[PDB]
């Protein structure tokens, strides 16, 4: 039973309706920037003693915070921004919670009503302009359709397939007095006949059928499994299926586990890309078959059953068209697979161990492979250093780039959420604040920020956040002085042609530029740099122990190239197993 | 006659295409982040000699550095941005540009065509996003159409009414080969017959007649004279007009004349909006009626007839229906009244020193005022002082907050394109971009960014651009810890309640923070502190002395306000002359 801080007869503000709104679903925390078309929702926000706010330097910083806060929970992030310019500063948050399905719901002050259209002081169509980069939008054109809307915002962005939903909200709505009606049913009558239903027994059975008819069966598990950690490890029980797992399915199975197949893709292990090019049954878990993992879809899993279980119908059959496809929750299908396979388990005699093994042979013959160079710090083997001072259990986020890749394949996630990281949208800029908003879900965790020194600067002033909240946010900085990600692909199919991914200063070409030690030091952050492999355990486990917030500014040679590595638009017989830019 | 880098009869890449178009249109500088979807046009821009990349830290630095570029010198701003999360991050400049009607080329790589509109790695829909705030937006299908599409985005962006306009490129047709025809003729044909006309000599008399019937005339000069400062000069003495100028018309009138009433509007003089309240004959040119100028349109020079010389037809009776009208170019329609004048000059006999004494006496009575609180420099005594020391002919680029109105208020910008501030949009973090892209394209000249701790920080990263590039950026930054314009209306309509609006750290609360000094340290750029008013002609002095860049952080206490104050849609019998945080 909720309690309101107003009287159910009592007038008060749309601006105290909202906030009462996120109230009643729960929200703890919100990411909000003030601004002149939503002061009257931070006032709002003030009188509020169940809702915090961390207030952020940047609005792209306050959304980021809120997908680290979602990815990192499974609840859904909230961010507020002001019109104009503030709204505009959240574009690349909301299309990167669409692509990667975060649930998020933002919030956006917006002129009064009769001024819209106009090009009045700091308006923009930020409704326009975001339609196709949210699951859905809204503008309040009445104080009275506030409850509904943001109880459809809240339902549309955490259910079925989850994405970012933006209120626009005019600024005399916000003033408006009146009583709200918390008993408003939803507007959502096509979107509810839509939604996916319990899985029918008749298309469990028949994966189960196939799985005893298949020889080698791979699991492609994706992002749809993030809260099916359970069921999905019973599942393996069961059968003994080995488990591929995608970049945003990190987590989901144990990637320390012998059954494990790590990550596959274009950048994904040997092993793993060589199990699905070789298979005859692909259950297709949570994924939606991007082309940084199938490259040329006609090769893969070019002689493989492919069984695909998605809560969108759209998904199912978009790229690759499957065998067999159950279109709902993968946690509701891999319960209903459990029961099949625990019962029938003497009937079936399940045993892939000769398919296993097969794979093992690959596991030990093609591995994750790095090169040490003398003293020089290998950001591989300074993850690996991480994986152990931490005991795989911290919340890592990570930029986008070569660090992003060699946090994917060097840390062995034990569980889902705690793996972030922009796969979709693959935005820069993303680790620093998705740190943030993780550390604020999850106060007694250990959140480290694998950043990369441009993805890294990109939102540096969000700093200044971290000592502000006082959060225990770990810096790991995999500073090449370069653009990696992108000087590789230099590398590789421009003849080694540097254009513009150089970030140090040429005058001073052997200095570290930007000094990052300054930049922690001016939000009082305690920094350190390493250099030399035989200090870095020491330095990382300084971070760790140092309580609040650390930077740590790991230097590493920046011709590491990311390995192994598909063409895009390649085949398996493609895949590139050595080489860099020396 | 233009020179190629490749024969007229071989065949060439659509990036090799593209980069030659740009130096076909005079382009010298762009500011392009590379990226995956984008790289093909990064190669070609090596290959070019007389292009420039200026390579920020943040897409936004990057398009917000191509607004400085053309605001402070007429030319097109061209900025370069990847596919996704790239083009995302120019979504604030595109609507910053669009409002403030700023000549912008955006160029944004994009997945290659076959892969547009199924969810593909780094996609977004930026045409889709940004149609409803940029002048105009391509999607190339084709390497033939590069040289059409990109002489068409220049023609569109910078004739008329200025805008920015994006070009979507996709990766395939960088990489086609193709031999471009330059010859093509531009497929705007609508556009070009909607384009005005020179004026009418019938419409100049009828307004040189209204200005000899007329006894209180005031000129309403904005963004649109920006081109037309002699003739705008030139017209002032052939009438003897007072001169009360927008936020965007800074400069166009010297600000240091006597016929000079200042800023007019919610921030401006007391003066400026007592001459427009008492006028009978107001000359509009080159502006758009602002809500930020006109509060209540129907008290707005409501005893006044109203000439509103505009090039865009939409803005004309958009909201203040005018007595007389001309649809063009004002710089044209003050060389014909200016004609009219100069031959009629004894036959009309124009003589308003009545009207300046009435106004004079205003500008005794109610000026510019600032309080001096003991040793606590005011920001607005402090920007004062850079008018003396650079003799009022430097470059200044504002973020947006009390700072943006006191550089307005206290510098005397001589000419145009020395101010360079947001204005419609009104986007926090403009001036550090903007200063970089303005000493850019006058490299002799002083570039002082006259920035707010709350803007500075949000594209603070670009100070390691201002390094490497070496450019002689001056940032004053007047630092009040808070966000003072936010923190302002918090004062005067909310009870001084702050709903997060605190820039410091609570826990150490008098330090400042964060430690902007390290900020510069950290990109190697030299910095110091002022805090009491005597050391602080000294510090800018050292400052504009110091070659290269450098920051100085100027302490200001936070309760001052700014004033006048016309509160939003009220009347001139509603200014605040007085009051402040204390
Ligand atoms: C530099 C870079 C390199 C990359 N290279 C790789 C790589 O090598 N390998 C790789 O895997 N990724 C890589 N990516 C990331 C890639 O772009 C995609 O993020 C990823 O390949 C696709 O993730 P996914 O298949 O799990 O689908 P997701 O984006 O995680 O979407 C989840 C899917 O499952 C469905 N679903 C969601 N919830 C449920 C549910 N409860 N029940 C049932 N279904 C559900 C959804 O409808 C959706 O289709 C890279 C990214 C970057 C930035
Ligand atoms: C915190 C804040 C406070 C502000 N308060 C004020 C204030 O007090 N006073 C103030 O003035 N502004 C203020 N503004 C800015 C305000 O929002 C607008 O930018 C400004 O009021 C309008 O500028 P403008 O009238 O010159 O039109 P612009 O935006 O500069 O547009 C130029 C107009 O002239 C036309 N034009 C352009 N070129 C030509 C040409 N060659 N020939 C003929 N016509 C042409 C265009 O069609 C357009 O209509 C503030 C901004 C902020 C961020
Ligand atoms: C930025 C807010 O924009 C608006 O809401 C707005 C826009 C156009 C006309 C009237 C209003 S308003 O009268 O409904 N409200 C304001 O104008 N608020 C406002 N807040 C701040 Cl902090 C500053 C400002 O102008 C400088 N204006
Ligand atoms: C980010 C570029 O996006 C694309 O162009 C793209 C997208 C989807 C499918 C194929 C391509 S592609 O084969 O036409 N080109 C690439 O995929 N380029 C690319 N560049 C970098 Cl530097 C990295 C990368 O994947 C990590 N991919
Ligand atoms: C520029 C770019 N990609 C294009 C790009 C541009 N801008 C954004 C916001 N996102 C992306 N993905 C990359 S991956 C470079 C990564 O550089 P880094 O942050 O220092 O990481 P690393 O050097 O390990 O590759
Ligand atoms: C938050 C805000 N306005 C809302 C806002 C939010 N975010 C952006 C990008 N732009 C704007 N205009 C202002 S004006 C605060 C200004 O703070 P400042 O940069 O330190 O300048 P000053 O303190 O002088 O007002
Ligand atoms: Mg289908
Ligand atoms: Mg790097
Ligand atoms: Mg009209
Ligand atoms: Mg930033
Ligand atoms: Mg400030």
């Amino acid at each position: 039973t909720f309690i309101s801080r107003f009287a159910p007869d009592q007038p008060r503000k749309g601006a105290d309706i909202l906030v009462e709104a996120l109230e009643r679903q729960g929200v703890e925390t919100v990411f909000a920037y003030p601004g002149g078309a939503s002061m009257e929702i931070h006032q709002a926000l003030t009188r509020s003693s169940s809702i915090r706010n961390v207030l952020p330097r940047h609005e792209q910083g306050g959304v980021f915070a809120a997908e680290g806060y979602a990815r990192s929970s499974g609840k859904p992030g909230i961010c507020i921004a002001t019109s104009g310019p503030g709204a505009t500063n959240l574009v690349s948050g909301l299309a990167d919670a669409l692509l990667d399905s975060v649930p998020l719901v933002a919030i956006t002050g917006q002129v009064t009503r009769r001024m819209i259209g106009t090009d009045a002081f700091q308006e923009t169509p930020i409704v326009e302009v975001t339609r196709s980069i949210t699951k859905h939008n809204y503008l309040v054109m009445d104080v009275e359709d506030i409850p509904r809307i943001i109880e459809e915002a809240f339902f549309l962005a955490t259910s079925g397939r989850p994405g970012p939903v933006l209120v626009d909200v005019p600024k005399d709505i916000q003033q408006q007095l009146a009583i709200p009606n918390w008993e408003q049913a939803m507007r959502l009558p096509g979107y509810m006949s839509r939604m996916p239903k319990p899985p029918e027994d008749s298309h469990l059975e028949q994966i189960v059928r196939l799985i005893s008819e298949s020889k080698k069966p791979v699991l492609y598990v994706g992002g749809g499994c993030l809260n099916s950690s359970d069921e999905l490890g019973r599942f393996v029980e069961l059968t003994g299926i080995p488990v591929a797992s995608t970049l945003m399915g990190l987590g989901s199975y144990p990637c320390d586990d012998e059954l494990s197949l790590h990550m596959l893709g274009m950048h994904g292990t040997v092993y793993a890309n060589y199990a699905v090019e070789h298979s005859d049954l692909l259950l297709a878990f949570g994924v939606r078959f991007d082309d940084r993992v199938t490259g040329k879809l006609e090769a893969f899993a070019s002689r493989a059953k492919i069984v695909h279980i998605d809560i969108d119908s759209a998904e199912i059959g978009k790229n690759k068209t499957p065998h067999v496809s159950v279109c709902g929750d993968v946690k509701l299908a891999l319960q209903g697979m459990n029961k099949v396979l625990e019962n029938r388990a003497e009937e079936l005699k399940l045993d892939f161990g000769v398919w296993r093994n097969e794979l093992n042979v690959q596991k030990q013959k093609f591995p994750l492979s790095f090169k040490t160079f003398g003293e020089a710090i290998p950001p591989q083997y300074a993850i690996k250093v991480l994986d152990e001072l931490t005991d795989g259990k911290a919340i890592i986020s990570t930029g986008v780039g070569q660090h992003q890749m060699w946090a994917a394949q060097f840390y062995n996630y034990k569980k889902p959420r705690q793996w972030l990281s922009s796969g979709g949208l693959g935005a820069m800029g993303f680790g620093l604040p998705a740190a943030i908003g993780a550390s604020v879900a999850n106060p007694d965790a250990i959140v480290v920020d694998i950043d990369g020194d441009g993805s890294f600067i990109m939102n540096v002033q969000e700093l200044a956040t971290i000592r502000v909240e006082n959060l225990p946010v770990k810096v790991l900085l995999l500073n090449n002085q370069h653009l990696g990600m992108v000087m590789q692909w230099e590398d590789r199919f421009y003849k080694a042609n540097r254009a513009h991914t150089f970030l140090g200063d040429p005058a001073q070409e052997d200095e570290i530029f930007p000094n990052m030690l300054l930049f922690a030091a001016a939000c009082g952050i305690p920094a350190a740099r390493v250099t030399k492999k035989a200090d870095l355990r020491e330095a990382i486990q300084t971070m760790l122990d140092t309580p609040g917030p650390y930077l740590l500014d790991v230097i590493c040679p920046h011709q590491e190239h990311v390995l192994p590595m598909i063409p895009s638009g390649g085949t398996f017989n493609d895949v590139i197993t050595e080489g860099d830019g020396r």
